[PDB]
């Protein structure tokens, strides 16, 4: 009757079951953090395996719900007068100068109000290789931004449960702590100090930089 955790997701029994169909069951919770997402009344009989299954599919119209909630913002890039769409590239911070004839493309959002800007071919790739937005950027649809800003004076290292939207095959990349380490040049050891049910207690927290360092390497915020 252990609970049980899938990266930021939690299952856990209640203290004392009850008797349905003259069999034991227990009621479990899938606890997002603090929001109670779902219980179902499950026998005892069941494995942990069991428990977690019966629980992944409402684990997995979370993410869907989140990759559409948090996509970035979306530019495309149409001929000049022209009449279709040439190109399309996800950003995760539009580029300054856009508003509502030297230049032979228009850069266009993708989503009112409608922002343009006119750009060379040469000019479109120098913002795309600047702006585009990382595979995993909706995961930052999650984090708070005292985590994800670059501002040293206000930046807070991520909780353990932080790190789980990350971090563990059960996180968001799927990537689990052994993988991460590597990226971060440590060893495995070292690095589940950062992530652990006895974290609290470890003193060192992940840096500043390894953390930024991090979240460039597994595709959920670049660096820039």
């Amino acid at each position: 009757m252990n609970a049980i955790h899938i990266g930021p997701f939690s299952i856990t029994p209640a203290a004392r079951g009850l008797h349905y169909g003259g069999l034991p069951h227990h009621q479990w919770t899938l606890y997002y953090g603090p929001r109670e997402m779902a219980i179902k009344t499950l026998p005892d009989s069941y494995t942990s395996s069991e428990v977690r299954d019966e629980f992944s599919d409402i684990i997995a119209e979370f993410v869907i719900d989140a990759r559409h909630r948090y996509a970035p913002d979306v530019l495309e890039l149409v001929n000049s007068d022209g009449d279709a769409v040439l190109a399309r590239v996800a950003v995760s911070r539009l580029p300054e100068a856009l508003s509502g004839d030297r230049f032979p493309y228009w850069l266009l959002t993708a989503s009112r109000p409608r922002l343009g800007l006119p750009v060379t071919l040469n000019e479109y790739t120098a913002l795309a290789v600047e702006l585009s937005a990382p595979p995993l950027a909706w995961i930052t649809g999650l984090l708070p931004g005292e985590v994800l800003t670059h501002d040293a004076e206000e930046w807070r290292p991520p909780t353990s449960w932080e790190l789980r939207h990350v971090v563990g095959e059960g996180s968001f990349t799927g990537v689990s702590g052994a993988a991460a380490a590597a990226l971060l040049g440590m060893s495995a050891t070292n690095f589940r100090k950062y992530t652990a049910g006895d974290s609290a207690a470890n003193r060192q927290k992940i840096s500043f930089a390894a953390w930024h360092y991090l979240l460039d390497r597994l595709g959920v915020k670049r660096a820039s």
